[PDB]
C-alpha cells in the first residue's frame, strides 16, 4: 500500500545534498518521504520526470512551455508563490540589471557583454532576446536565433549554451572544464543569484534577472544604490523601480509532473508538510529556501515564500497566461507568420455547429479571419486565454467569465432594434434585452408563484436569457443550492448530464449527445429552448421576447413550428400575470445586457477595427451580406451573433464587464457561483490572482 514516495530530480551535487538534507527531516517528522535522483539540467530532469525514472521537478515559466510541449506533455503541478512586497504572488516581473555608468540604453545595446540565467529561461532568455529581437536582424528560425545573439553581443554568459557551435556565448561563463557553461549551478552566473554575480565581476555587463535578485543578493542599500535598470522606455531607471521600469511580468516557476498520472496529490502532500515545518521560522533545525550563497538559488528559489496547488485543467499554455506564451511561441516564427497573425483574427466557434460558419467565413474573409472552435463557450474562452484564439461574440452571463479572467468587451450585439434607424448602430445605445417567462397560452392557470415543481426550458446554465435571471430569483426565494426540487425536472444546456433537470434534452437529429452547451442540441440557444415549449414537453420557458417573434407566424420556417401563431403563447408576468408576447415591456423578467465580442484587451482594440470594416463587408446593414455572406444573420440558429443583430457596436466606455454588465447583475451572478461553479472560473479565480 505505501504509495510510492516521490523522486525529485536534481541537476547538481548541491540540489542533491539539498534533497538529501531535506530527506533527513521527512522521516524525522515522518511525513511523505522522497527519493531524489540526478539529471544534469532542468530539461534533462524533465525527461526522467515524464519517462518516470523520476516524477516531478520545479521549473521557470519558460521551461513549463517546454514541459508542456507535445514531445512530452507535462502538467504544471505547483508554482512558487513569492513575496510581493505587496500581496504574495506567483507572477514575477522582468527587468535587466545594469551597472550605472555603463549607461547603454536598452536599444543602444548592440555588442556589449550579456550575462544570462540560462538558455530558454523566462527573463533569463525567452524574454530578453525576444524584445532584443527587432534589433537583432534575424530572418527567422531556419537560421537559429541562437547565432544572432552572439552576433549581437560581443559576449554572453548563457547557461546550457551550445558553445562549440559558435563559442561567443559561453565566453562570459566562468567554470570547470566541463561545468564552464554546463546548465546547472555547477556554473556560477546561472539562474538569478548566479547570473547576477556575473555583472559585478566585470565580465558581466548586463543581465536580466528576477525583480529581486539584486535585493536577493544585496543587503546594503548603499551597495544596492550601486545599481540602475533598463526599461522599455529605452531609458534607465531605479532598482526597486521594477514596477514601472521593466520588460515582461511572467508567472513564477512551478513543480510539474507528467500531465499524465501526475501523483499530483502525493506531490502536494510533500510541498505542504515541507512548507509547514521548514523555512518561514518553522524549522530552526532545517529549511528549504534560504540556502547556500556558494551555490545560490536551489531546486526552487531561495526565499520563494510558499506555493499553491494549481487546480487541474491547466496545461502548459493555460498556466502561461496568453501574453507570455505568445512571446515564446513567437520566438520561433517569421515576421511573415508573425505579421499575418497579428491581424488575421482567430475566432472560436462554439461547436461544429458554428465551426463551419466560421469555416465559410474563413473562406470569404479573404483569409482575413481563421478559426479553431471549442466544445462549449467556456473552452472557447479558455482557448483565447490559451492564446490559440482571439475572439467570439459572448453572451452577457458568459462574458462575466471573460472579465473575471481579464477579458474586456470590444463590440456589443446591437439589437437592430427599431426606433430611429441609420448606420448609427455602429455606435448606438444598447437596448439590452427583455427576458421573459413565456408560458404556453392554453395552459393559462400556471402563473407565477405556481410554477412550483414543473418541467422547464433553458437556453443554458450560467447564461442570461433563461438561466441566471430566473435561477437567481427562485433561489433568492428558496435557497435551493440543490435547485432541482423546485423544478421537478427541466432541460437546460450544460447541467449534470445525469441531472434531474436536463432529461427533456434531446440530442442531434440522431438523438445522441443530449444536455450539453452547444447549438448541436435541438434545444440550445434562445432558439432551441423555444423549440422546448413548442415541443409541448417543457411546460415553461424564459428568454427574450425577441426570440419568440424570431420564430412565430412564419418569421421562421423549420417544420416543427413554422406553423405556431405568435398567439399560441402567453408571457408569465412577475405579478402572477401572463401577458402577451409583444407586451412584455411591463411583464418581463427584466432587462439584461446583450452579448459582445470580448477579448484579451491587448489584441481587442485592433480587432474593433477589423470588425468595423468586416461587419460592413456583411451585416444586416451592408450589401454583400445579402449576397455571399452574413455574419449577424444566421439561419435562425444564431451562431456567433444573432440574425437580428444590426452591427456589433461601440460599448459606452463600459470596458470592464463590472461596467458593461454592471453592479447588480455582476454581483448577483456571483451569489450563484455559491451554489455551484465551473473549474474554469476557478482557474481564473486562481491565475488572475
Amino acid at each position: 500500500a505505501p504509495r510510492k514516495s516521490v523522486r525529485w530530480c536534481t541537476i547538481s551535487p548541491a540540489e542533491a545534498a539539498k534533497c538529501a538534507k531535506f530527506q533527513r527531516n521527512m522521516k524525522k517528522v515522518r511525513g511523505p518521504s522522497v527519493s531524489c535522483i540526478r539529471k544534469t539540467s532542468s530539461f534533462e530532469c524533465i525527461q526522467a520526470i515524464a519517462a518516470n525514472k523520476a516524477d516531478a521537478v520545479t521549473l521557470d515559466g519558460g521551461l513549463v512551455y517546454e514541459a508542456g510541449l507535445h514531445p512530452y506533455k507535462l502538467r504544471p503541478v505547483a508554482a512558487e508563490v513569492y513575496q510581493t512586497r505587496g500581496k504574495p504572488q506567483t507572477r514575477y516581473y522582468a527587468v535587466a540589471v545594469v551597472k550605472k555608468g555603463s549607461g547603454f540604453q536598452l536599444n543602444q545595446l548592440q555588442g556589449v557583454k550579456s550575462c544570462h540565467t540560462g538558455l530558454g529561461r523566462s527573463a533569463g532568455w525567452n524574454i530578453p532576446i525576444g524584445t532584443l529581437r527587432p534589433y537583432l536582424n534575424w530572418t527567422g528560425p531556419p537560421e537559429p536565433l541562437q547565432k544572432a545573439v552572439a552576433n549581437f553581443f560581443s559576449a554572453s554568459c548563457v547557461p546550457c549554451a551550445d558553445g562549440k557551435q559558435y563559442p561567443n556565448l559561453c565566453r562570459l561563463c566562468a567554470g570547470t572544464e566541463a561545468d564552464k557553461c554546463a546548465c546547472s549551478s555547477q556554473e556560477p552566473y546561472f539562474g538569478y543569484s548566479g547570473a547576477f554575480k556575473c555583472l559585478e565581476n566585470g565580465a558581466g555587463d548586463v543581465a536580466f534577472v528576477k525583480d529581486s535578485t539584486v535585493f536577493e543578493n544585496l543587503p546594503d542599500e548603499a551597495e544596492r544604490d550601486k545599481y540602475e535598470l533598463l526599461c522599455p522606455d529605452n531609458t534607465r531607471k531605479p532598482v526597486d523601480a521594477f514596477k514601472e521600469c521593466h520588460l515582461a511580468r511572467v508567472p513564477s516557476h512551478a513543480v510539474v509532473a507528467r500531465s499524465v498520472d501526475g501523483r499530483e496529490d502525493l506531490i502536494w502532500k510533500l510541498l505542504h508538510r515541507a512548507q509547514e515545518e521548514f523555512g518561514r521560522n518553522k524549522s530552526s533545525a532545517f529549511q528549504l529556501f534560504g540556502s547556500t550563497p556558494g551555490e545560490q538559488d536551489l531546486l526552487f528559489k531561495d526565499s520563494a515564500l510558499g506555493f499553491v496547488r494549481i487546480p487541474s485543467q491547466i496545461d502548459s499554455g493555460l498556466y502561461l497566461g496568453a501574453n507570455y506564451l505568445t512571446a515564446t511561441q513567437n520566438l520561433r516564427e517569421t515576421a511573415a507568420e508573425v505579421a499575418a497573425r497579428r491581424e488575421r483574427v482567430v475566432w472560436c466557434a462554439v461547436g461544429p455547429e458554428e465551426e463551419r460558419k466560421c469555416k465559410q467565413w474563413s473562406d470569404v474573409s479573404n483569409r482575413k479571419v481563421a478559426c479553431a472552435s471549442a466544445s462549449t463557450t467556456e473552452e472557447c474562452i479558455a482557448l483565447v486565454l490559451k492564446g490559440e484564439a482571439d475572439a467570439l461574440n459572448l453572451d452577457g452571463g458568459f462574458i462575466y467569465v471573460a472579465g473575471k479572467c481579464g477579458l474586456v468587451p470590444v463590440l456589443a450585439e446591437n439589437q437592430k432594434s427599431q426606433n430611429s434607424n441609420a448606420p448609427d448602430c455602429v455606435h448606438r445605445p444598447p437596448e439590452g434585452y427583455l427576458a421573459v417567462a413565456v408560458v404556453r397560452k392554453s395552459d393559462a392557470d400556471l402563473t407565477w408563484n405556481s410554477l412550483s415543481g414543473k418541467k422547464s426550458c433553458h437556453t443554458g446554465v450560467g447564461r442570461t436569457a433563461a438561466w441566471n435571471i430566473p435561477m437567481g430569483l427562485l433561489f433568492n426565494q428558496t435557497g435551493s443550492c440543490k435547485f432541482d426540487k423546485f423544478f421537478s425536472q427541466s432541460c437546460a444546456p450544460g447541467a449534470d448530464p445525469q441531472s434531474s433537470l436536463c432529461a427533456l434534452c434531446v440530442g442531434n437529429n440522431e438523438n445522441e449527445n443530449k444536455c450539453m452547451p452547444n447549438s448541436e442540441e435541438r434545444y440550445y440557444g434562445y432558439t432551441g429552448a423555444f423549440r422546448c415549449l413548442a415541443e409541448k414537453a417543457g411546460d415553461v420557458a424564459f428568454v427574450k421576447d425577441v426570440t419568440v417573434l424570431q420564430n412565430t407566424d412564419g418569421k421562421n420556417s423549420e417544420p416543427w413550428a413554422k406553423d405556431l401563431k405568435q398567439e399560441d403563447f402567453e408571457l408569465l408576468c412577475l405579478d402572477g400575470t401572463r401577458k402577451p408576447v409583444a407586451e412584455a415591456e411591463s411583464c418581463h423578467l427584466a432587462r439584461a445586457p446583450n452579448h459582445a465580442v470580448v477579448s484579451q484587451s491587448d489584441r481587442a482594440q485592433h480587432l474593433k477595427k477589423v470588425l468595423f470594416l468586416q461587419q460592413d463587408q456583411f451585416g444586416g446593414n451592408g450589401p454583400d451580406c445579402p449576397g455571399k455572406f452574413c455574419l449577424f444573420k444566421s439561419e435562425t440558429k444564431n451562431l456567433l451573433f444573432n440574425d437580428n443583430t444590426e452591427c456589433l457596436a461601440e460599448l459606452q466606455g463600459k470596458t470592464t464587464y463590472e461596467q458593461y454588465l454592471g453592479s447588480e447583475y455582476v454581483t448577483s451572478i456571483t451569489n450563484l457561483r455559491r451554489c455551484s461553479s465551473s473549474p474554469l472560473l476557478e482557474a481564473c479565480a486562481f491565475l488572475r490572482a
